[PDB]
């Protein structure tokens, strides 16, 4: 008989800005497509980039405590990683150089805190580069960049395959392991990327199967994920010379919003109206280089271009989970009347909340 | 289409512990399992109540074979333990409480299984609590009946299916049933591989595949002992497991100036440790042999020699007559003594210590 889900949940992790290793790029293209897929799949799903240890340690420590009885929930990991003493870790981008065990996340640990669930099938993939649970665990490895070879948005070698089988309603170990077969007939995969898949699923769970609503275990679930995904609502501010500027939200990633700010009115008697955002909380190290950009892409955002209006000036605030307070920041406005020299300046604070991942009470 | 350069299997049975509770299933589960990969043209030897440099020797043995191309199957049933997530096999001698020294890691074998450009490498673990192409399958359980691994394994062993998608069924088998023991499945597996698939020899390195499987296998011819009497008594040898013989005597004929006559064995190499009370049985059975009773002749008497990785030069024993003369009343005492050579794992020559 069909196999069905109490609920879906997933939690994606992608480190990439190291800062005592070697910087990695797959982990955004990587994470940003496997969260629409598995929104296909119907999962919730809270996608975060750039973790440091305790941010890692907190954000599993929370997905597992969704896995009530019944639940499926998949956890993906992209970033370094490594293995010491047959157990791998995966490393947070505060870690240091030499890699420790102890500032590290033990995969093993994880797995043993997932068999102690009752969960209806528990996904953990790992994408790194050097009475039952149903676990399911992919292990990819690849090995890092060559120094000396010559480096667009392009995928990992283990999502350009994954992306492939992941929508078919095939159990999935079985759609793993034609994802191991793929990557097997490939040339160019057969030193460079190698997936071990350790399962002990003993029934027909699929990523596809239906979700079996008004319980509180079921709204615990939905009020997280409507939290993480809760942008500020978009605010048009006045001021005194009648310029009107609208302040905008996007989302990329649960910790990274796209802010944008656009001249809704200027009146006739203003020629040079420049409307620009400062005064960011410090938790969120934002380099006002790279603030007020003329397009989304020379703020790092290429992912969500196509749901931002033209003619704004973008601002990619990449680090949400850092905030620990509601988000205040500045809005100014430099004008120049018709017929006159000088600049007159002008501004306002603006307080948006806590905005996505920031919702959940980071500390 | 698919192709074996080779396939060849190790499987060991642990039952018999010194230090820790003895087991049943491994005895039918190794039988079978034996049988079923003949089956699928496997050379196999199975071995049973190995100790700890047995063990040892064995795996390093088997994974010797293990050359480009070939498929290679690793069995284990018996007791087993975990530790700091590493999974270790308990040999017969092992002291209690379980020490990892005395025990042989799990972990440790995969390492050295995945240094081999293999076609196919399937390590089955059955436990009591250019890549190599490993396929794991890890299964844990807490009196003739076969092992639970082993009852859902069979139904599917010969099926002509990708070996990682036959134990996923097994799996699923069991997560069907009432009565279930856990299964867990590891693999590297990037090819179409199954155990049905055809072996594709002259060469040297086929060779000595086929004469350590030829040597292990090799079981004594039967033999007619006459006596000064007149008397005859054939020998007769059959193998249950490539470290099980089994020894049978028959008076095929009896002067009749001898009114009665008995015979049987005696004076086995004290390696063996052969208790004479359980040699000269009436039937196999007695001698805690039940598996191989179809192949042997009945009116016979059945000793098991269980233990032939323990002897170390040629097996030379004793055939006693007793008899007596019609119009006599004494009894009349010959012996004669047998050399018949390394049988079985014996001829692959065994030895004290490791490598
Ligand atoms: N530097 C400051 C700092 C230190 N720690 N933290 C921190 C604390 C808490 C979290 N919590 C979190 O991610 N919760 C998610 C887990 O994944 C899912 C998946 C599905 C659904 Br439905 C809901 C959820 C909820 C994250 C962080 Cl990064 C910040
Ligand atoms: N206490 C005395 C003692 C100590 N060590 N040993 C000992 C030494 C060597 C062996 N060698 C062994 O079993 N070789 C097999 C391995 O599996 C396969 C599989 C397929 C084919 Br084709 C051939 C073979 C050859 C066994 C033992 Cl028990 C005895």
């Amino acid at each position: 008989d069909q196999p069905l889900a109490k609920d879906k949940v997933a939690l994606l992790i992608g480190n990439m800005n190291y800062r005592e290793h070697p910087k990695l790029k797959a982990p955004l293209v990587d994470v940003y497509e496997l969260t629409n897929l598995l929104r296909q799949l119907d999962f919730k799903v809270v996608s975060l980039l750039d973790l440091t240890e305790y941010e890692m340690r907190n954000a599993v420590d929370e997905f597992l405590l969704l896995l009530d009885k019944g639940v499926y929930g998949l956890l993906y990991y992209a970033g370094h990683g490594y293995e010491n003493f047959g157990n791998s870790f995966m490393v947070p981008v505060d870690a240091p150089n030499p890699y420790r065990s102890e500032n590290c996340l033990c995969v093993q640990n994880i797995l043993k805190l997932m068999q102690e669930k009752e969960t209806g099938l528990n996904v953990f993939l790992l994408d790194m580069c050097r009475v039952t649970a149903n676990i399911v665990f992919g292990y990819a490895t690849c090995q890092g960049a060559e120094a000396f070879e010559i480096q667009g948005l392009a995928n990992g070698i283990f999502m350009k395959f994954l992306k492939d089988r992941l929508l078919e309603d095939k159990k999935i170990t079985v759609l793993l392991d034609e994802v191991a077969e793929d990557m097997g007939k490939c040339h160019l995969t057969k030193g460079k990327q190698a997936l071990e898949i350790r399962s002990s699923l003993s029934e027909k769970r699929a990523l596809t199967d239906p979700i079996q609503e008004y319980s509180a275990e079921s709204l615990v679930r939905n009020l997280q994920w409507a939290k993480a995904h809760e942008l500020p609502e978009s605010m048009c501010l006045k001021f005194d010379c009648g310029v009107q500027i609208q302040l905008g939200f996007a989302a990329e990633f649960s910790n990274v919003m796209i802010i944008y700010t656009s001249i809704v009115y200027k009146p006739p008697e203003i020629i040079m109206c420049d409307a620009y955002v400062t005064d960011f909380p410090l938790d969120l190290d934002i380099d006002p280089k790279d603030a007020n950009k003329g397009t989304p892409e020379e703020t790092g955002s290429y992912l969500v271009s196509k749901d931002l209006p033209k003619h704004c000036l973008y601002t990619r605030l990449s680090s949400l989970q850092k905030l620990k307070e509601h988000l205040v920041f500045t809005v100014c406005l430099s004008y120049q009347y018709s017929g006159l020299e000088d600049t007159v300046e002008d501004k306002q604070e603006v307080n948006v909340g806590k905005p996505l991942i920031a919702k959940l009470d980071m500390h």
